[PDB]
C-alpha cells in the first residue's frame, strides 16, 4: 500500500502545518481526513505519523523498533542533557541511570514519598478554603503549583513555596522559555535567520542558569552530608547493579532538570484535564466524589486509602485517554520490517505515535469514543493490547507513571473530599500547546464541605 500524505508547500513539504498554535490538534485532523498511517515530510526529515491500535501494536515490539528522539526531544536535549527522556537505549548512561531509578519510582517507593505529598496537597485545600465568596479558582495554575511544588520536595527537599507566590521561581523562569524555545525551533520554516540570533542567545543563557542552580543544589547536599528520602539521595548513593558504577554529577543534573520538567506542566495537565471533564459530566464527579467521601475517613489521606480510590483512578485513565499530555513519541526500526502487511519499511525508518488519536480508535472503543466514560477501565484484561499508551512503550515507559499517579489519586481525592464545583462560566475547552497540552483559561468556583482537615 501506498501511504496517504497531507498537503505540501513545494520545497518545504508538510513542514508549514507545523507553523500553526496548535499543532497536535491539527495532527489529529489530519489523521482524521487520511487514516492510521501518513507519511510527514519536511526538509532533511521523514517520518509517519500512525493512529491505529492495529499498527501502532506492531510498533511497540521492542525487537523490531527503538525509541528514537524527535526533533522536540533533539532540541530538550540541548538543557536535559543525557537524562533519561532525552538519551538513546544504546547510551551508556541511559542503561546506567534506568537501573539506579527503577526502585526509587516503584509501587513501593510511593509509600516513602506519601507525606510529602501530602504536604503540598494540604496546602492546595487551604488556599481554596480560604478563598471568599466571590472568587474563582485558575485551575491549570493551582495544578501546576501543585505538581511543581511536590516533585520539588519529591526530587530534591527543596520547597519551590508555589503557593506563596506570583512570579515564578528563576530555574522555572529559564526552563519554561527553554522549552517555549525547543517548540519554536520546530515550527520555523528557515531557523538560520538572523532574527533568531537572539533567540538563540537567550537559550543558551537560559541553559547556564538551570546548569548553574542545580549544580548548586548537589554540590550543597554533598557538603552539608545529610540523608533525605529523595531522588537526589538515591542518585547520589545508588550503584548500577549491572557496570557497579554510580551516576556523575553532570548526569545527576540532567536527571533533575528532567524530573522538573516532567514534573511540571505534563502532571499538572492531567489534574487539569481531570477536573475539566468531572464538571462536565457531572454524574461522574458524583460517582468520584461518592468514592473519596467513603474511603478518605481521616483527616489527611493515609497511603492504603489512596490505594482504594480506584473510581478516581479509572476518572483519572480516562483523561489520559481523551487528552494524554505528552501526546506523541517516536519510534525507529531496528531493521528492515514491513508494518501490518502493507507498508515495507528500512532499517532506521521513523514512526510518531499520535496518541490522542490512538485513543479514539473506534474499533477499540466503540461509537462513543468521544464521551467520559471511567467506567470503559474497570478491567485492564478488557483492554486490547497497545490500545492506551499516556506513559509510552516497553523499557522506554515513563519512569514516573506511579508517582504521577499517585500524586494525582491523592490530589483530586481530597479535592473531591472537600469541596463541590462549579463550572461558572461554562467553559468552553481551548487546549493550549507547548510540548504538552492544558485546557487554557480553565476556570471554577469550589463551594467548601467544611470538612477539617485536623
Ligand atoms: C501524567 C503525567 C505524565 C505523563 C502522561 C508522562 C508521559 C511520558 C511518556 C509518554 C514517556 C515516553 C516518552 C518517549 O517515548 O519519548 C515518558 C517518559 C519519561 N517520563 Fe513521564 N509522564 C508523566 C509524568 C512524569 C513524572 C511525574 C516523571 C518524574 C518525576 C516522569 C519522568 C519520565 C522519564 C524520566 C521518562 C523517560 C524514561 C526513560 O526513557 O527511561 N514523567 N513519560
Ligand atoms: O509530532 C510531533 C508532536 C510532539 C512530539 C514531541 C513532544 N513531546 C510530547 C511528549 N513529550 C515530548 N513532533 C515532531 C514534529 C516534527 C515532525 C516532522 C518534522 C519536524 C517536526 C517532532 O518533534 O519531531
Amino acid at each position: 500500500k501506498e501511504m496517504p500524505q497531507p498537503k505540501t508547500f513545494g520545497e518545504l513539504k508538510n513542514l508549514p502545518l507545523l507553523n500553526t498554535d496548535k499543532p497536535v490538534q491539527a495532527l489529529m485532523k489530519i489523521a482524521d481526513e487520511l487514516g492510521e498511517i501518513f507519511k510527514f515530510e519536511a526538509p532533511g526529515r521523514v517520518t509517519r505519523y500512525l493512529s491505529s491500535q492495529r499498527l501502532i501494536k506492531e510498533a511497540c515490539d521492542e525487537s523490531r523498533f527503538d525509541k528514537n528522539l524527535s526533533q522536540a526531544l533533539k532540541f530538550v536535549r540541548d538543557f536535559a542533557g543525557d537524562g533519561l527522556t532525552t538519551s538513546w537505549t544504546h547510551e551508556k548512561n541511559w542503561k546506567k541511570a534506568h537501573n539506579i531509578l527503577l526502585p526509587s519510582f516503584s509501587q513501593q517507593a510511593m509509600k516513602g514519598y506519601h507525606a510529602m505529598m501530602v504536604d503540598i496537597a494540604v496546602q492546595l485545600v487551604q488556599k481554596w478554603e480560604r478563598l471568599n465568596a466571590d472568587e474563582h479558582i485558575e485551575v491549570p495554575e493551582d495544578m501546576t503549583r501543585l505538581t511543581l511544588d511536590t516533585i520539588g520536595l519529591c526530587g530534591f527537599n527543596y520547597r519551590f513555596n508555589s503557593f506563596y507566590r506570583d512570579q515564578p521561581h528563576p530555574f522555572i523562569t529559564s526552563m519554561v522559555r527553554a522549552l517555549d524555545e525547543a517548540m519554536n525551533k520546530l515550527q520555523r520554516a528557515n531557523p538560520d535567520d538572523p532574527a533568531y540570533d537572539e533567540n538563540k542567545r537567550q537559550f543558551q543563557e537560559d541553559i547556564k542558569v538551570m546548569n548553574d542552580l542545580v549544580d548548586k543544589i548537589i554540590a550543597d547536599r554533598k557538603a552539608s552530608g545529610e540523608q533525605s528520602d529523595d531522588l537526589l539521595t538515591h542518585m547520589l548513593n545508588g550503584k548500577d547493579p549491572e557496570t557497579g558504577e554510580p551516576l556523575d554529577d553532570e548526569n545527576i543534573r540532567y536527571q533533575i532538570i528532567t524530573f522538573l520538567v516532567a514534573g511540571h506542566e505534563v502532571t499538572s495537565g492531567l489534574l487539569s484535564f481531570a477536573l475539566y471533564f468531572l464538571v462536565k459530566n457531572p454524574h461522574v464527579l458524583q460517582k468520584a466524589a461518592e468514592e473519596a467521601a467513603r474511603v478518605l475517613v481521616d483527616p489527611v489521606p493515609s497511603y492504603k486509602q489512596v490505594k482504594q480510590l480506584k473510581y478516581v483512578g479509572m476518572v483519572l485513565n480516562e483523561a489520559l485517554r481523551l487528552w494524554p499530555t505528552a501526546p506523541a513519541f517516536s519510534l525507529y526500526a531496528k531493521e528492515d520490517t514491513v508494518l501490518g502487511g502493507e507498508y515495507p519499511l528500512e532499517k532506521g525508518d521513523e514512526l510518531m505515535v499520535l496518541i490522542p488519536q490512538l485513543h479514539r480508535d473506534k474499533t477499540i472503543w466503540g461509537d462513543d469514543v468521544e464521551e467520559f466514560r471511567p467506567e470503559r477501565f474497570e478491567n485492564p484484561s478488557a483492554i486490547p493490547q497497545h490500545a492506551f499508551k499516556p506513559f509510552g512503550n516497553g523499557q522506554r515507559a515513563c519512569i514516573g507513571q506511579q508517582f504521577a499517579l499517585h500524586e494525582a489519586t491523592l490530589v483530586l481525592g481530597m479535592m473531591l473530599k472537600h469541596f463541590d464545583f462549579e463550572d461558572h462560566t461554562n467553559y468552553e475547552l481551548d487546549i493550549k500547546e507547548t510540548l504538552t497540552l492544558k485546557p487554557e483559561g480553565f476556570v471554577v468556583k469550589a463551594k467548601s464541605k467544611k470538612i477539617p482537615l485536623l
